[PDB]
């Protein structure tokens, strides 16, 4: 390295190849490809070494040819200059300040890109996905008019591979992590594009975020609904339900679609077309609104195939839809008992961290609550669970006076009043306990 420095020889191809392909890529010490991997990294550094033509020679005759599934941190860097000294040389990018900034789309390199994010460990596809989300994003003249031909290009080919890689779990914890990247490189994707026309996009995603309760793979619903919420919301799906009210004000199974995770997109649709429009409103009231959410929430095959965070993500929707519905029609009658004990019975298990248990005789629910393990604490997420759901009970009995004096009597609504108070921990929730309680006295 440092005789080559300022002595202004030109590394050939012939003693390129054998400092290469037999020091590193046929090697036994995993630091053997190591101390190839860095020497490379300074020797191209800002400056070509073994003149252009050999260098869109080697990288492209072996250097990509190296295994993506033995690659390590050190091998990032050097493919990176790689991919900027090369390409912009040809004249298929430009250097331009820093950043290498997109002049064509075909790129030499992009062929095992994708298969070097497809196929490695966790700190390699994100650098992957970082250089994806870097050159993707960055587009500049000469295509600054062609947004449209060069994103959609790159959601659909993504969407294949979603798609492809979808229908091999009907290796499995493999390919659970190739869904996670691929949409791994979504998330970001959007996050520059920022600083979905398509329907499939989303029906597809539907059935996606059900597989991830499918086998139990928790990023999975978390990578689909993040895509999801950062996702300005779906044409098709505001004005279904929209029309479906209209319809009806001149809808049951719209929100009990056998899908588990659609049934809560829908829900956040809703809530986000409701708060800041102002039609909605009235239109959901009219046709089936409270009635609805109470049906929603007093019965038990609302979604008997429900993962943790998909039903009380459902529930946590639905019961803020409860609030609005019930401030509005404070101002001027359906709300009866039955509700009041699904409601109670959601703080229950709420404050308990166990919502699961949210269908128990009651009685379970009081046993974790006298300090058992000290493993009852609520989830950051059970903290609002209750949180809306003790405002919503307030509402609730400010129609209904009379429906609190009879709850005094029974066993129930005495422990209820005394876990939220006492047993019950994460203060937050403790504190408005207490203050809801008031406000109904």
């Amino acid at each position: 390295r440092f005789l080559l420095k300022d002595g202004q020889l030109w590394l050939c191809a012939p003693q390129a190849k054998q400092i290469w392909k037999c020091l590193a890529e046929n090697a036994v010490y995993l630091c053997d490809r190591e101390a190839c991997f860095k020497w490379y990294s300074k020797l191209m550094g800002d400056e070509p070494d073994l003149d252009p033509d050999i260098n869109k020679d080697f990288f492209e005759s072996n250097v990509l040819q190296l295994d993506p599934s033995l690659l390590t941190e050190n091998g990032m860097k050097c493919f990176e200059r790689f991919f900027k000294a090369v390409n912009c040389r040809e004249g298929k990018l430009v250097a331009k300040r820093r950043a290498y900034m997109m002049d064509d789309l075909e790129l030499i390199g992009l062929d095992y890109l994708w298969r070097v994010v497809i196929q490695s460990n966790d700190d390699i596809a994100s650098r992957a996905i970082d250089l994806l989300k870097e050159i993707y994003t960055n587009l500049g003249p000469r295509l600054q008019v062609n947004q449209v031909v060069i994103h959609e290009d790159f959601i659909q080919s993504c969407f294949d591979r979603l798609k492809a890689s979808y229908d091999t779990l009907c290796c499995a914890r493999q390919e659970a992590v190739r869904m996670v990247r691929v949409l791994t490189v979504l998330r970001e994707y959007i996050n520059e594009c920022d600083s979905s026309l398509h329907p499939r996009y989303i029906s597809f995603l539907w059935q996606v975020a059900d597989l991830g309760s499918s086998l139990n793979m928790p990023p999975l619903r978390d990578g689909a609904r993040v895509l999801m919420k950062l996702m300005p919301p779906d044409s098709t799906t505001i004005e279904k339900l929209r029309a479906i009210c209209l319809d009806h004000a001149k809808l049951d199974s719209l929100f009990f679609g056998p899908s588990a995770s659609q049934v809560l997109y829908l829900t956040e649709v809703v809530y986000a077309l409701l708060m800041p429009s102002s039609d909605f409103q009235f239109h959901f009231l009219k046709s089936g609104g409270l009635p609805l959410v109470l049906s929603m929430l007093t019965r038990n095959n609302f979604l008997p195939n429900a993962d943790m965070e998909t039903r009380r993500g459902a529930y946590l929707n639905a019961l803020k839809i409860a609030k609005l519905l019930l401030t509005a029609i404070g101002y001027g009658y359906m709300p009866d008992i039955c509700v009041i004990r699904a409601i109670q019975k959601i703080i229950w298990a709420s404050g308990c961290g166990s919502l699961q248990l949210v269908f128990s005789p009651n009685e379970e629910i009081t046993k974790i609550y006298e300090k058992t393990n000290a493993g009852n604490e609520p989830d950051l997420e059970d903290e609002q669970v209750c949180c809306e759901a003790l405002e919503v009970m307030t509402l609730c009995f400010a129609l209904i006076p009379t429906a609190l004096d009879a709850l005094s009597k029974e066993k129930a609504w005495q422990t209820f009043i005394i876990d939220l108070l006492l047993h019950c921990h994460s203060k937050t929730v403790r504190q408005v306990a207490q203050e809801q309680f008031f406000l109904m006295c």
